[PDB]
């Protein structure tokens, strides 16, 4: 399902430690901007990719 509301929550780290560094979609420019994970909080919007990223967020 692209474009999805999954993608619109903005990167989701939560308070747990800083450990899987990856991207997010930033919804200011029009792409996965980076941003730094924890360990065990928030909804998703991990993408470990800028492409993978925008095939779901910004379509295939």
């Amino acid at each position: 399902q692209p474009l999805r509301k999954l993608c619109i929550l903005h990167r989701n780290p939560g308070r747990c430690y800083q450990k899987i560094p990856a991207f997010y979609y930033n919804q200011k420019k029009k792409q996965c901007e980076g941003f730094t994970w924890s360990g065990c909080g928030g909804n998703s919007n991990r993408f470990k990719t800028i492409e993978e990223c925008r095939r779901t967020c910004i379509r295939k």
